[PDB]
């Protein structure tokens, strides 16, 4: 029986029989500034909580570094952000090189860990009193925009909702 050491008989413990504990052997890498964590808040559930603070008009990423013709599924809170040609002029928008934040001139912890799946984990705030929640929207990637200055121990960063995606804080009849 997997998750459990059975030792009945001769029998191969064949297919892989894993079980994830309460540490996942994923371990998704998240920026320092912000910590990944099962912790069932009631009104909400799980978060990124920040251990450092932040002030008004700052950004948590990365999440997702997709381009336009990336592959969306449908909607994530607009209709369609493919909604042009990405041709990307070969005299311009390149950028086959990265700018690397080490220990030449970068006091900044940003584009070095972080896959972006920790940025889905942060859920509606659990009062109305505490919202401080705000999704953006820029070059067809996603980025949570935080409203005024964080500070160290609450996680209020979502997409605003209430159906799926776009009513909850976009027009459903955006362009007309």
């Amino acid at each position: 029986g997997s998750g459990f050491p059975t030792s009945e008989d001769f029998t191969p413990k064949e297919g892989s029989p894993y079980e994830a504990p309460v540490y996942i052997p994923e371990d998704i890498p998240i920026p320092a500034d912000f910590e990944l964590r099962e912790s069932s808040i009631p009104g909400a559930g799980l978060g990124v909580w920040a251990k450092r603070k932040m002030e008004a008009g700052e950004r948590l990423g990365p999440c997702v570094v997709v381009p336009r013709a990336a592959a969306k599924e449908t909607d994530f809170g607009w209709e369609q952000i493919l909604t042009d040609v990405e041709v990307s002029p070969q005299e311009g928008c390149i950028t086959k090189i990265s700018e690397d934040l080490g220990s030449e001139k970068f006091c900044v912890d940003a584009n070095q860990a972080g896959a972006g799946s920790w940025l889905k984990y942060i859920r509606v705030a659990c009062s109305c009193d505490d919202q401080n929640l705000t999704m953006c929207q820029i070059s067809e990637q996603i980025y949570y925009k935080v409203i005024k200055d964080i500070e160290p121990g609450e996680e209020l960063l979502v997409h605003v909702k209430e159906g799926v995606y776009p009513l909850g804080t976009v027009p459903p009849g955006l362009d007309e």
